[PDB]
């Protein structure tokens, strides 16, 4: 308990492409990059020699596969991804000393999943069997993990941004990778990691907008998304907000959008014009807040692949959504977060690792006095 040093820095990636830990599966072990995604619920790796993979999983030369001869098609926006599903014997190098029969899906087909030029070749699922492909009769690895071991029911990651790097500590924590106090928010439902946002604040100031609009239709913490992604109705408010906090300068109408980068010369990127948000998550007692706060580092996201450029070019890395509010890296990146799947809340801390300025940090404040939080789920 407490103290995990083998599994600190466990973690790397590319900005804007997530973060991967390295697994193994099959016997002889057979080494894969696989992106960690608290977004979703199945293991899925590579099995076809796809252009864009450095490497894949190979069935024929594990002697432990054992094919489960059931296919399964999972189709999104703009493309899909296709596999076969069995099991296989699965570990994490840099995880606990601990070895587990897992389901796998074998991807043999896919549009738009892979990323060219990424580093990873799989996903590791790490949410409910709720949201499982085929159907949620499918064990998600970490489910798996805790039947047949003696790992504690409970991950966290602490996300450091910019090649980034971090840390997952499978089944505890580590207490160097926060300052402070970690305070926690109950998972409303599991499925996907579900939470509630009570109240929003921009520079200290309130949206007030029906904290039910916070919501529509949920909230989830999801490390395999890159933006913090707002409701439409909430993010229009949002930047609307942000903008006018900001107008000491200007900046294209499609900045806003994402449809164009926005770019400073080096050391003179002006981070005090923008304003920090802070969003009030449910707390674990009756009418009881708490509130975590994020910097313009978080939110603009450096972008470094760009030839019409040569100067400091960020991403604005807020966005709207029709499928509610998603904090992804944008938020994480601020945070260590426990996933306390045991006790059925989401712990939130300032991490020690988090990008920030001389004039202000990342931070994680309670208690507050909030009243109707029950108000601002969504049915
Ligand atoms: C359909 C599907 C989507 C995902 C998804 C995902 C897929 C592929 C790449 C990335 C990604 C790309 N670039 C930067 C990042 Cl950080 C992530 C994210 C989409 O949203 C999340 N959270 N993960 C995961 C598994 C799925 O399979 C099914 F089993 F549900
Ligand atoms: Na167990
Ligand atoms: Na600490």
């Amino acid at each position: 308990r407490g103290s995990f040093v083998e599994m600190v820095d466990n973690l790397r990636g590319k900005s804007g492409q997530g973060y991967y830990v390295e697994m193994t599966v099959g016997s002889p072990p057979q080494t894969l990059n696989i992106l960690v995604d608290t977004g979703s619920s199945n293991f899925a790796v590579g099995a076809a020699p796809h252009p864009f993979l450095h490497r894949y999983y190979q069935r024929q030369l594990s002697s432990t596969y054992r094919d489960l001869r059931k296919g399964v098609y999972v189709p999104y926006t703009q493309g899909k991804w296709e596999g076969e599903l069995g099991t296989d014997l699965v570990s994490i190098p840099h995880g606990p000393n601990v070895t587990v029969r897992a389901n796998i899906a074998a991807i043999t087909e896919s549009d738009k999943f892979f990323i060219n030029g990424s580093n990873w070749e799989g996903i590791l699922g790490l949410a409910y069997a709720e949201i499982a492909r085929p159907d949620d009769s499918l064990e998600p690895f970490f489910d798996s993990l805790v039947k047949q071991t003696h790992v504690p029911n409970l991950f966290s990651l602490q996300l450091c941004g910019a090649s980034v790097g971090g840390s997952m500590i499978i089944g505890g924590i580590d207490h160097s990778l926060y300052t402070g106090s970690l305070w926690y928010t109950p998972i409303r439902r599991e499925w996907y990691y579900e939470v509630i946002i009570v109240r929003v604040e921009i520079n200290g100031q309130d949206l007030k907008m029906d904290c039910k609009e916070y919501n529509y239709d949920k909230s989830i913490v999801d490390s395999g998304t890159t933006n913090l992604r707002l409701p439409k109705k909430v993010f229009e408010a949002a930047v609307a907000s942000i903008k006018a906090a900001s107008s000491t300068e200007k900046f294209p109408d499609g900045f806003w959008l994402g449809e164009q980068l926005v770019c400073w010369q080096a050391g003179t990127t002006p981070w005090n014009i923008f304003p920090v948000i802070s969003l009030y998550l449910m707390g674990e007692v009756t009418n009881q807040s708490f509130r975590i706060t994020i910097l313009p580092q978080q939110y603009l996201r450096p972008v470094e692949d760009v030839a019409t450029s040569q100067d400091d070019c960020y991403k604005f890395a807020i966005s709207q959504s029709s499928t509610g509010t998603v904090m992804g890296a944008v938020i994480m990146e601020g945070f260590y977060v426990v996933f306390d799947r045991a006790r059925k809340r989401i712990g939130f801390a300032v991490s020690a690792c988090h990008v920030h300025d001389e004039f202000r940090t990342a931070a994680v404040e309670g208690p507050f006095v909030t009243l109707d939080m029950e108000d601002c789920g969504y049915n």
